[PDB]
């Protein structure tokens, strides 16, 4: 068969793939990045015993009554004021420093300001010792590890690098990704009336917001026409221009003017050019190294028609991404879901169907679940089956019809909101 | 009562936040961006008959046999070369356009190439009428809706764009959002060592991060105090700045230095400022007309606690988001998972409890689904509940313990891709 299946390919790009080397980042720069480096808080949090509730801050001894409002302690005192002795309160609101000598706060709701213009108010609740009261360091013990190696930075990551103090976080950058497209019928996107034989170059947009999506570096490299010397010029300036990946489109198939194939064969090490899979078949990745740092870079021969090229992205080229981005779980979400229409699965390849999935409270079964409709034709030329699809359907190579209401793999490759 | 339940409070801030005009970005800007009209493809793809295969156009009925190569049309001539006459073939690659005569393809595995230096193929099968040919249009036909209005722009949308030649798309933008913390306690994140009563700034990092998660330009206005006549300085300023939502932390709860609730109930209308809901409770909504082109802008009070804070901006400021941004279903992903351990509900309100859930082939009941497992305490001061959690348990204010293998409704927030 001389392809290789798609769970060795996807062995190989992993076995191949090293992870970045560690950069130091700001901390918005962090965001969605992975941490090289375990964060650990150099203070309390809260430094101080916090009132949880806007209220008072009473001796709990002393009970419900009337007491004098020795203080105030708002949040931003320094809490150094006066020792709230047994039979007084002391004014307190959310997050400000409890006095010295109380043992608990009460609600406001619980309380009732006695008198004008000297300060009294009535607590009205028996309250225990230690209520509506954040001792210090009950969030956030000092020293504790708040945010390990590996763990993916989102918003509350960096609002705990915001509490610790770290504004410059130590993490593991993106991939910086080149991308050409090749083809001597391809046009830029902006011609308006194609020419006899010219089509608009899709793959490299397309590539470019798939990249960009990934968070990754864009090189955009143009359109390369199917020329030997030309590819060979370009690829010598990508695996140069420092780059970590890189993206062709086309020239990997059979035809004598394909060139992506060889020319990767002879710069880097090629460790597959076909794969057993629907859609598509010809799929090349190499290993460059640079020739100076020694730097070594990856390079996906993606095939040149639009659905196989986004898939062989969604499949192995997001994987590459995150694992060199320093993700411990580089692998797409998979799930399970039911056929919402019948499918015919190809009975020599694995087909990748494109669907659009959603949660429903009755999957047609009875049970909540996901269930997902083909996007239509599976050729790989039609982009619009790529259109809205946010899953691929991994059937198996049967030859088999797929009822509606049967259980598949699905591999979710964008977030599926869409309720 | 006075407060309203979650669900009310997410009916009036829908009924409230109107969709934003519609701009003229470019094509790479409109990527994760709604599409604000419809885009019909100018010529049809392919443009012209297309080789799908690699090998020599052929005329079916000739079928098997040895004829010369005619001519060569390889991806990127303009096709009109010279006519396959019954008998004769001609040499094409992918893309290439067919030359007038020829019926079908045959794929260049079964062909065998006779002689050398004149050449004359082999065809070594029988083919039918049109086999490895796209037709004009098969994949886009012309004049037709590729993509259509209050669709979401994606990687292959943008293709998709870039094959109909649209490089300036009319799209719904993102909101504008100015965040600012309130809090007299409060230091920048970059303090060291903490004063007395002082603790660092994490909620406006944290709301930062979560809306550039959401996409969308963030106007950072720092820490204000807690004094009346500075936030109403900040406010009318981030007013007039022309934003379309303004995020504020802390100074809506009962003390009496809290005068984000008031200013807001005085600039604006204030629908609610207090929601049935755990963690918090308060939580001001209000709508303030911006006074010149006039403009109305959406505040959200949020509460000073880091979880609640989070918490309320995925529940209700991220559909005010995607409403504003011209989403159809702005309403965050509901999935139904089974409890990896005991859960007590609370017995008043409806909590939203952070969990980490993953989807596993045995869910503990025999079938694949989500599973969720808590963050630990669920406090509002404690932002380590929110660390790593990508889902929010719909518990309802039962007070009954929900054993481990019960059945919860969840709200995801973010990508779950972590197998
Ligand atoms: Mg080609
Ligand atoms: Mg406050
Ligand atoms: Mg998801």
């Amino acid at each position: 068969t001389e392809m290789i299946p798609t769970e060795e390919a996807l062995r190989i790009v992993f076995g191949v793939s090293k992870r970045l080397p560690p950069v130091i980042v700001s901390l918005y720069e962090a965001l969605g990045k992975v941490l090289a480096e375990d964060i650990r808080a150099p203070d309390p949090l809260p430094p101080y015993p916090a009132s949880v509730k806007d209220g008072y801050a009473v001796v709990a001894s002393d009970g419900p009554g009337e007491y004098p409002v020795i203080t105030e302690s708002r949040a931003g005192n320094d809490g150094l004021g006066v020792t709230v002795t047994p039979g007084t309160v002391a004014y307190v609101t959310t997050g400000g420093p409890i006095p010295d000598g109380a043992d608990a706060v009460v609600q406001v709701e619980d309380t009732k300001v006695i008198g004008d213009v000297s300060k009294r108010v009535k607590i009205l609740i028996q309250t225990k010792k230690g209520t509506d009261i954040r001792r210090v360091g009950c969030d956030i013990e000092k020293d504790a590890t708040v945010l390990t190696t590996g763990e993916r930075i989102g918003a509350s990551e960096i609002g705990l690098l915001a509490t610790a103090g770290v504004t410059m976080v130590k993490v593991y950058p993106m991939p910086i990704v080149a991308i050409l497209s090749t083809g001597d019928e391809l046009v830029e996107p902006t011609a308006g009336t194609l020419g006899r034989g010219q089509i608009r170059d899709s793959n490299r947009a397309m590539l470019v917001a798939a990249v960009m999506q990934q968070q990754c570096k864009v090189v955009d490299l143009g359109i390369v026409r199917d020329d030997r010397k030309e590819l060979e010029k370009v690829l010598d300036e990508a695996v140069s221009s420092g780059v970590d990946i890189i993206l062709t489109s086309g020239g990997v198939s059979m035809g004598d003017r394909d060139f992506v194939k060889p020319l990767l064969e002879e710069k880097g090490k090629v460790y597959f050019s076909k794969v057993l899979m629907k859609p598509g078949k010809p799929l090349t990745f190499a290993e460059i190294r640079a020739k100076p740092l020694g730097k070594t870079v990856l390079a996906f021969g993606l095939p040149g028609n639009p659905v196989s090229c986004l898939v062989c992205f969604n499949i192995f080229v997001v994987p590459t991404i995150r694992q060199l981005a320093g993700w411990t779980s580089p692998h797409p979400l998979r799930v399970r879901l039911r056929l919402q229409e019948p499918i015919k699965s190809d009975p020599i390849r694995p087909e990748f169907h494109r669907a659009i999935i959603k949660w429903k409270d009755n999957d047609g079964s009875g049970t909540p679940g996901f269930v997902a409709e083909s996007t239509g034709h599976q050729m790989s030329s039609r982009l619009l089956s790529m259109r809205s699809a946010n899953a691929l359907l991994e059937l198996p190579a049967t030859g088999n019809v797929l009822s509606a209401g049967s259980s598949v793999s699905a591999i979710i490759v964008s977030d599926i909101s869409a309720f």
